[PDB]
């Protein structure tokens, strides 16, 4: 059938809850691929049964055979060892990978999760061979929905309806911009104005937005929920032709003074792929933070080549 | 049940749309309601099979018996004639319906969409008796839904990614505010700066916004299905506690520098009705716009006491 | 973009409502053609704002011109007069809209609404060349939906889990299978037995369902929505390959003793169109009010052919 | 707010998926409780990030607090050790879980999932002291999506288009019922006389449906994800006065011929809980089946009365 076929190239965590949000959506049919033997056909076994529940009808099954990439129309790469010794590990996957996306789903659309995503992102493109337009990396959804949350919950708005940017990479030097956050599409500095939320709140808010992930593992759990509805919300766009507006990781080509390198940005997401790239008017204060991001993306790059 | 009652007071063309869209969001039990005989079962009727085809669980029904109302937790009034002539005869009809709600469901959120809305809501309000907060008129929702959408259609991006205010009036007096777009959050001038979509373009957009009602009639249509998917938007903030943040007219108190009078602005809609409302801080210029917009809600509002 | 395109060919009421229900799903780019100047492109216009409050990106466009049929994947038709002096007046429209089909999109799903339906199905199947898995008749979704309905009123049950069969045509010559009700999934004869509904209330049920379109017109209304819905139901089922099994007018060759006609029997709907057709095993009582229903689709075929 | 309060005691891997899911549906605050320390305030955190995706309004915290029951409207419990062993730890863990709930929210619809269900579901109501229409089990709507799921992949249709019941108890003695499985309301029967499927391929589904929970753990994975689906299911039919009817395990009066114990059984949920208890009319051989899962749950509940 033309259903949508999604792989989901490594089955842990976040492929789960991918599994379990396609399945709930319709958006397609489901592979829950990884090396580890049957494990991924025991989660899409389960899985599968939730389309009576759902109303769906996707298929749902596991795999360990790397020539089931055959038909994919969306590839969703979560599988990576979790330090810069693990660089070249990790490589050496996204050279595997690609070398089967280039064989068997070449005009497949792309998501990389695999830690750190902007640069695995770029080594997965050269490996798998696809289209600029084709590959993109999470970051910006899954960064600005904290920082959307925590302000929303101030506040007492409904979460979506503040907006905000984190350009540049996913991690530490994530770039959190300050001038870009809204409100009901309303500046954020009338609210400061006004003293609904104060200066040092929002700081306070940016630091738990940069060590949220931390945050979740100090506490004896990790981040898969909120990560896996990111990627569904990007691989979504992509499907139905939605043509959101959505902070992913792609290759820049001059934006920022860039050039030869991924970094995070908004980009609109549709049938195309990534349909265009955004370039923020940053201001000069704001670059120097969007190049250190890029400093440290290119840092591990060149770690991952060699072991 | 605490199955929600909706009492939509007037069975039109709007009233179809919203018991229809009720329906398929299973948003609560209905009643459609009007002085024509017979007419407000049939639409009752057909619209009661679609829980069938929608999977929802919602009672349709019609009524021409105003002590309905009683058990309503909100009630949407779109009744009254379709020029200044008609002002005193709707003003009798928001009386009649204001006696009706106070003896019936004082507690219900009420929604006014007759024309002129601005006037209408205030009216009602004042027969009602119903708190400040309980009590909006249609306009904002339904205004930028326009502007939203047409700049969209321009910039090739999804419709819900693009925000806008307009706020003072529904109406040729509605004031379109250039400085508060924005496009995935980012303000429209940086698309304007990068030649996506020019100065001129815009003014042809804002021009077709306000103008968009007039459009549709000479198309030997009238607008219907945007005005109701507005209304349930806004319907539904309320019922199931979204906290949206969407321009309505609402009870002023000193913002924008006017008192004793409805007027459009953002406001936050929840369990307890408005929960907030947001003053734009808009410059002097703005101002002006604003204060046309409700000098002429006034001069209605004058004309609408007496026959 | 691969984004469905969904020719709506009449832009009357039930037209209006699948334009509405197809943004509110975001099921597809909609062109609501007509042959009414100027009224298409006004509910096209009325209904394409609701893609901001649905969160969908579907283009609404009307049109007077018959090759904006090129690329449909899906085409409904509901144009045509609203007796059997009609027949022939309608089979001229079928063979009009059938040529058109040929030309421009010989390779779409067609659903044909246009009273009486077995028949305009039948001829337009014969006139556009189409697949006999390509084209399909509206009836046994929209006439069950009002006895799953009734029933679920009765036993105070959701009205989706009240399941039911009729077949043969749409019309009221309509075939109501006692014997293939259930609720839940158990028979409706345990429900009798155990006095939570008699035979004489089921009775009264069958007279109001084969009754409803005349019940609605009387109470000054006309049976629209649940209509509209119900086509939707179907549409949607092809287009996101949901294998429904939906009761829909269809080509029989042999199924309960009939060739070379349509009428309404269970099939399933999915990515190839009609994928199998149900056959259910009717006792010599069932299938002869199951001849009376196609000798009565025969009889107007006849007399659709010449003025 | 009236926002539903839904507190999950037990933050392990369903209580996960239910929080993920009871946000992607914006069903109402969730608190996942848990004994365990820090865990469930970073599940709850993770889970918070996705109201952003999801356009919901949910609160999601977690608790090491039992007074935080308080207000509760929805209590799902999976807390349990995880053999007959275990039924006296289980059993006093329920005790503790009822004096909770009679304190803190005796009027909150409890669904019980620790194993065995039908047994511990029985002593959080003699616990709790809840009454009999506000406490059910998850059972039959989950060994039911596996029968109807099976089956739906080997005739090709849509998955929740076959129905199918499975009484008496949740566990290896469930029963399952050939006589009142459908495939589109048409019994499975027809499709059976029609060589669409066998009677041995019905036997080897029937067979994989009991097994199921062992087939996925010996897979290396282990059922969360349908369970955690299958619960939101009966939580939704209350919290939305859905009135479906769904097989949950729930106090019998006499039904079957059974008193002063539960078992799986379809029943009708919506806002007054248990609604109706549908008692199937089971011929003498389905019944000898019924009282065998009975017995075992008598024999387990007497094991659990002490150490
Ligand atoms: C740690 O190894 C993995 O998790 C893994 C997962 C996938 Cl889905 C593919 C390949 C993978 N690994 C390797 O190819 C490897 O070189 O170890
Ligand atoms: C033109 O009259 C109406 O449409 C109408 C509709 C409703 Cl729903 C109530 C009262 C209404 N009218 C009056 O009370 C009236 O004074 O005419
Ligand atoms: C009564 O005429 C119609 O409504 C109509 C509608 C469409 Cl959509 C096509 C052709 C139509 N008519 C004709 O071709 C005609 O022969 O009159
Ligand atoms: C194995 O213990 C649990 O998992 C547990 C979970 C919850 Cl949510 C409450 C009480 C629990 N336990 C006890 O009260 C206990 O007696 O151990």
């Amino acid at each position: 059938a033309p259903k949508a076929k999604i792989v989901l190239v490594g089955s842990g965590m976040i492929g789960g809850v991918m599994a379990t949000l396609i399945v709930q959506k319709n958006l397609g049919d489901v592979v829950l691929f990884d090396i580890v033997k049957n494990m991924p056909h025991g989660k899409a076994l389960d899985t599968s049964h939730t389309n009576v529940m759902a109303y769906s009808n996707c298929k749902v099954s596991g795999s360990n055979t790397y020539d089931d990439l055959a038909g994919a129309d969306v590839v969703i790469v979560t599988a990576g060892f979790t330090r810069d010794d693990l660089l070249p590990l990790n490589n050496k996957i996204m050279i595997e990978i690609g070398g089967h996306i280039k064989k068997n789903c070449p005009n497949a659309f792309i998501i990389v999760v695999t830690n750190p995503v902007d640069v695995m992102v770029q080594l997965l493109h050269q490996h798998s061979g696809v289209p600029k337009n084709k590959i993109i990396g999470l970051g910006g959804v899954l960064d600005t929905s904290r920082l959307k949350y925590y302000i929303s919950q101030k506040l007492n708005v409904c979460p979506r309806d503040v907006n905000a940017h984190i350009v540049g990479a996913h991690g530490n030097k994530m770039v959190l911009l300050k001038r870009y956050i809204t409100v009901g599409g309303i500046p954020l500095q009338e609210f400061i104005n006004n003293k609904l939320i104060s200066d040092a709140e929002l700081e306070a808010i940016f630091d738990r937005t940069v060590n949220t992930a931390l945050e979740i593992v100090n506490l004896h759990a990790s981040p898969y929920v909120a990560p896996a509805a990111a990627i569904i919300e990007m691989a979504e766009s992509y499907l139905k032709d939605l043509k959101k507006v959505l902070i992913c990781s792609t290759l820049l080509e001059g934006q920022y003074g860039h050039s030869d390198i991924f970094g995070g940005t908004p980009v609109v997401l549709g049938a195309n792929g990534v349909e265009q790239v955004i370039e923020l008017q940053l201001n000069s204060e704001e670059k120097a933070k969007f190049d250190e991001a890029i400093a440290e993306t290119k840092r591990m790059k060149a770690l991952a080549h060699a072991h």
